[PDB]
């Protein structure tokens, strides 16, 4: 199913705009305690062992948002938005966004 | 009614712009430090337990939202944001945005 | 004045986009304190006093930011986007920005 | 020259997109204490003593971001976002984007 | 590769939406604590010292995203973000976000 940071699917139209759908996935204090704190200089994602992490939590977030759209009857996601979260310095959560959307 | 996170509504122009509505919900800091500092590694909103309340603030804010835009004689809500803010060590705070619009 | 989160106004022509203008309301860190910092479970903007603050702050931003516009001789702000940010120990900054603009 | 907010210039197709293209400006841990700290209710930009230094961080973001875009042969930038970052425990950092375009 | 906040690209057709794309950069604690220590009133990024591995990181960041999208089967990238978060004690990371495009 097509999901897109962009606000329409080009040359496609959109017939329904079903609901705002969202999905999250939290990571642990003790892994972002230690992947992150091991960085020193500028350290990139490819480079870093922190990515690998930060991707799953952001696809599990991204799956269930998804999952949920997909489950309303929607064919397309549109307008996805991508966020970052440090609750207690700890916990970073990865939460997404968009209009789930049949086109 | 329609909600969305894009700047438009396809085959529906949009014949007055009303106002910018918002609608938010707090998190305690108990409750935030209970559910959210759950997780050992990585665990997504789908089979977590932190979700659940986030999921309740989020829709508070959007029900918020609409309920205002309702009230401004509204019929749809354009250009919505879905934002996150750690409002103290604790408290997480839900706010979303959009503009209140009559198609 | 015509306020929009969208990137234009419908069925009208901009003729100018004269400047980037933003309006910013600070709530102090004993009214965080006392009103946001207060909520134990989850509590929304209807039934949390935090909010005729919040909104008191945000309407102060929004009409700085609408004024700065009617100085400049816009009659349009567009693109516009609502941001909240902890600024110093336990106070918090509702910030807006848009494009001042001529239809 | 153009700058906005909005994702595109209405009537002034673009020929090229060339980069995008960044600005900041940081305050001292001194600067947000003396101005922020003081304040106690909510207090907005127009009468508060915080503004013209936050302004001015701003404006040095644009400027620098402006010039840069310049450098790159554009003459307009587009989709502009206004960051607020506490990137030390003190200090408040004003981080500017958008895309330098061609019209 | 054509990177661009905006949702299309001007007399380019879109053919396929392929994915959202990402890209991390993270500064350790040392180059943010004693690197914006040297901050005073307020400071622009090419007149400060900081500009040099604040932008090295968002390269490295805006590079990782676009060559996960050129191994996709991308040749754009379209609705582009731009995100900073402070991740533990002073530490900054730039996360970049876009979908993957084929034109």
């Amino acid at each position: 199913m097509i999901v897109t940071t962009t606000s329409g699917i080009q040359g496609k139209e959109i017939i329904e705009y079903i609901d705002i759908v969202n999905g999250e996935a939290i990571m642990g204090a003790n892994i972002v305690r230690d992947l992150f704190a091991s960085v020193r200089d500028v350290v990139g994602g490819r480079a870093g062992s922190y990515e690998s992490k930060l991707k799953e939590a952001r696809d599990i977030a991204m799956d269930e948002m998804k999952e949920l759209a997909k489950q309303k009857g929607a064919n397309a996601i549109v307008g996805v938005d991508v966020d970052y979260e440090v609750v207690r310095d700890g916990m970073l959560m990865v939460a997404v966004s968009g209009t789930a959307v049949r086109i």
